[PDB]
């Protein structure tokens, strides 16, 4: 009765087993979104920083937390726990830059035109560029300004995160056909959650599924910026986890 409800033009809202998952998933997001005061605490980085290595510096610091937020949200999901140590790791390395991105874009203030990193620092497109990310920063900023229209909610950001995390495409995965079922499950629940929210933007699900791809790009480019970085005459200022995540 899914494809059917489609043809009759009804938009299926979540079901019992789904509103469950949605809760289980929404909670995580919220239990790791330290949220009510970022636009408040957000420290504007001195514009003379990143006009780079200095700005890179900052970023580098306040990043270990940012990676853990992803790490902790994954810990809460029983789907992510049913999987091996190995896939678990793979999965987190794969989705990490994707999640921090969302986290970065959802915190975009169209006003001062900056993104807020780690819920503390506020930087401009130029600062994030010259800091060591180049194009990716335009990709994250541009994403942000697009999401400032999707008006996502804790659930929507959360389930997004979830779809990012359960990627059966990551190289090395062992339990492939199972992470897919888990993904497939999240996607469905997302759509349904979407219908239930009934936004007023046509193609919301298609539009939104494109951000998933976009985030995957940023993610891919970021791996390429992470190589252009390791040079610069490497070593120092590269936090251990930041290094383990992306190798
Ligand atoms: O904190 C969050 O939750 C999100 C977050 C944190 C930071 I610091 C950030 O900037 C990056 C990311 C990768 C990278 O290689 C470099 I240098 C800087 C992004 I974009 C997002």
């Amino acid at each position: 009765m899914e494809e059917l409800q489609k043809s009759i033009g009804h938009k299926p809202e979540p079901t019992d087993e789904e509103w469950e998952l949605i809760k289980t998933v929404t909670e995580a997001h919220v239990a790791t979104n330290a949220g009510s005061h970022w636009k408040q605490k957000r420290k504007f980085l001195p514009d003379d920083i990143g006009q780079d290595l200095e700005a890179f510096s900052h970023f580098t610091k306040i990043i270990t937390p940012a990676i853990t937020r992803v790490v902790d949200f994954a810990k809460k999901l029983p789907m992510f726990c049913e999987l091996p140590c190995e896939d678990q790791i793979i999965l987190l390395k794969g989705c990490c830059m994707e999640i921090m991105s969302l986290h970065a874009a959802v915190r975009y203030d169209p006003e001062s035109e900056t993104l807020t990193l780690n819920g503390e620092m506020a930087v401009t497109r130029g600062q994030l560029k010259n800091g060591g990310l180049g194009v990716v920063s335009d990709a994250i900023f541009d994403l942000g300004m697009s999401l400032s229209s999707f008006n996502l909610d804790d659930t929507e950001v959360a389930l997004l995160q979830a779809v990012l995390l359960m990627s059966s495409d990551r190289p090395g995965l062992a339990c492939v056909e199972r992470i897919e079922k888990y993904q497939d499950s999240f996607l469905l629940a997302f759509e349904h959650y979407i219908n239930y929210r009934k936004h007023h933007v046509t193609h919301f699900w298609p539009k939104l599924l494109m951000k998933v791809t976009d985030l995957r790009m940023i993610g891919a480019c970021h791996a390429s910026r992470f190589l252009h970085m390791k040079v610069e005459c490497p070593t120092e200022l590269f936090p251990p986890l930041f290094l383990e995540v992306f190798e």
